[PDB]
């Protein structure tokens, strides 16, 4: 959990009327090709919301932070209130377009930063640089890692059966049908990694070839 005193100094840092008891913090990343997908992560008194998470998807070949996350301020809170919070998981640039998107929608709300290289909180268009130990870098590092983790959560599922999937690719023998069959089946390393010869044997009709998966895995 975010710590009391912590939150405290954030305040402080940030020159905020409310205590930050509603925090929401953004993620972008790209999909090349496909689209920006937005990770929003929610805490309320200093613990994750898990319930009130939420991506956002934003069609494009080729990223545009700026405007992603532009679109993203402008979708969610013309729906939701504003949080006592926006954290940002970036620096100058990601903070002012998510100021001027506020602005646009005629709301506001403190935005804070984190430069993603640099022991820098951005707030009002400006690096306030803090000692490493500051209580309140370790705070805001808290909440990135907590937005990381969510952003990378997206598509684990496809991720895990892509990973099965190569990993059979080297199973000689094996062909496109059983691959398959395996693949649905236990979706993931972790689930045919625990299963024994007979039910590998059984959800492809070989137990000769089943042998050749253990081999593999």
């Amino acid at each position: 959990g975010l710590r009391k005193e912590a939150l405290e100094e954030l305040m402080k840092l940030l020159n905020m009327k409310d205590f930050p008891y509603r925090i929401e913090g953004i993620d972008i990343s790209h999909l090349q090709g496909k689209y920006t997908v937005a990770s929003l992560v929610v805490f309320e008194d200093g613990f994750p919301k898990k319930g009130d998470y939420r991506r956002y998807k934003i069609e494009q070949d080729h990223p545009d932070d700026y405007e992603s996350i532009r679109t993203v301020v402008k979708r969610r809170y013309s729906k939701h209130p504003l949080p006592n919070l926006l954290f940002v998981d970036g620096g100058i640039g990601q903070v002012n377009a998510a100021i001027e998107a506020l602005k646009e929608i005629g709301k506001d709300c403190p935005v804070v930063g984190l430069a993603k290289k640099e022991e820098t909180v951005v707030f009002e268009n400006r690096e306030i640089h803090l000692p490493h130990d500051h209580p309140v870098l370790r705070l805001l590092v808290q909440i990135r890692d907590e937005t990381h983790r969510f952003a990378v959560s997206y598509h684990r599922k496809r991720r895990e059966k892509e990973s099965l999937r190569s990993v059979l690719d080297n199973v000689p023998g094996i062909g496109p049908i059983r691959k398959k069959k395996l693949i649905e089946h236990f979706g993931s390393l972790e689930n045919i990694r625990s299963a024994s010869l007979e039910e590998i044997a059984r959800v492809i009709g070989s137990t000769e070839i089943a042998r050749r998966v253990l081999d593999i895995l």
